């Protein structure tokens, strides 16, 4: 007879403010037999999850040996029983763990009275800890004006978004450079793009097909790679309207330069968005349709090719007209922008 795991996994929920909990671990024999059982326990080598995750495409991270105690390492199973006798586990450090990842602890079980079955001798218990945005920054004839570094030119590049609109005025201000390339909802001054629709707008221009509610959150971009020409809007990872163009790219420091919400000082009308924006970002390359999907509420901003980073959660230093983003590159000149707390966590649908 072996020593084996009954049950393979297990799922377990980190609850909001929760650092430390426990659960039960305990192995079991093929069949009873006459005498006890001895066992013990270790947590399995991190190559067990890189297998894991292989075989079913998963993305479990290795929770730290260090967060996990146990009550003792050997336990039995009595002559005559089939189970262990119970082993509790504590994990710990669970508040410090990152939110929006999956975690995993496998326990491989070993026996020094006999063998264990090759591979139904490791117990997967799995924790989620789940990313939520309950912050946003208000927009209310509100202004970021964003200087690149110099010499900055983008060929290929993405703007992306999470807003809410409160109402739309006839041309509404995302994001970019006025006359050169900005992203924005409506132009109905110019009776051609509604009110409510999306669109892109400077050198060249193009918009999608159907409108955007209001005191809904979406998930908008604008890509343009470069060397293919291709250009897309995309709306909750959606591509909602496309384009090709033949431009090598754009200064967005030429003119009045790069904003966001507000195109301050613009003779012809500046512009504001009324809403509220979270996830705000530039990239100097053209995201894939599988990036803008995964990554909608957040992204590590030491990212290569992150431009600009604001996430408008409150985690931005805001001082002396200066809103300094999250990767440290940009400090944002801006009449400040007001951190709401919002009735649920973002959704988009």
């Amino acid at each position: 007879p072996k020593v084996y795991f009954e049950s393979k996994e297990y799922n377990f929920s980190v609850e909001d403010e929760m650092d430390v909990m426990t659960f039960d671990l305990v192995s079991r024999l093929s069949s009873a037999t006459s005498s006890q059982v001895d066992v013990s326990y270790s947590v399995a080598e991190p190559s067990v999850v890189d297998e894991y995750n292989a075989k079913y495409g998963t993305n479990y991270e290795m929770l730290d040996v260090s967060q996990v105690k146990l009550s003792s390492t050997t336990s039995s199973i009595s002559s005559g029983k089939l189970y262990a006798d119970n082993i509790e586990v504590e994990l710990s450090g669970l508040e410090a763990l990152k939110a929006g990842n999956s975690y995993v602890l496998p326990m491989r079980v070993h026996s020094s009275s006999v063998s264990t079955l090759s591979g139904t001798n490791i117990a997967y218990f799995f924790f989620s800890k789940p990313l939520k945005i309950t912050k946003a920054g208000n927009f209310s004839n509100h202004y970021i004006s964003v200087k690149f570094p110099v010499g900055t030119f983008f060929s290929s590049f993405t703007y992306e978004a999470l807003i809410n609109v409160d109402y739309f005025l006839d041309n509404n201000t995302i994001m970019g450079t006025e006359g050169v390339m900005i992203l924005r909802i409506g132009d109905a001054g110019g009776g051609i793009t509604p009110k409510d629709y999306l669109e892109v707008a400077g050198g060249q221009n193009y918009r999608v097909t159907k409108p955007l509610l209001t005191n809904r959150w979406y998930h908008v971009a604008l890509t343009y790679d470069q060397p293919t020409g291709k250009t897309g809007i995309y709306v909750n990872g959606e591509k909602w309207a496309g384009s090709d163009w033949g431009i090598d790219g754009f200064d967005p420091n030429s003119d009045m330069g790069f904003y966001i919400g507000r195109i301050y000082g613009f003779k012809w009308g500046e512009r504001p968005f009324h809403g509220k924006m979270s996830e705000v970002r530039v990239w100097s390359v053209a995201r894939t349709e599988n990036q803008l999907k995964q990554n909608m509420l957040g992204v590590d901003p030491a990212s290569e090719g992150l431009a600009l980073y604001y996430k408008l959660d409150g985690s931005e230093t805001q001082e002396g007209g200066v809103i300094k983003d999250a990767t440290g590159r940009i400090n944002g000149t801006t009449n400040g922008i007001t951190i709401k707390t919002l009735d649920a966590p973002i959704a988009i649908n």
